[PDB]
């Protein structure tokens, strides 16, 4: 089949020390593309919780 790109892999890192926007990189075309695996920024974008 096809896997989409670990964009919010940098987003990982940047947990703990900081790092470039590289997979994370084109971050307009994760949104309403790969909700999926990528579910990390499309579900981080505007999350209110409760």
């Amino acid at each position: 089949g096809s896997i989409m790109p670990p964009a919010l892999q940098q987003l990982l890192q940047t947990l703990k020390s900081p790092n470039s926007p590289q997979q994370q990189q084109q971050v307009l075309h994760i949104l309403k593309s790969n909700p999926q695996l990528m579910a990390a920024f499309i579900k981080q974008r505007s999350q209110q919780q409760q």
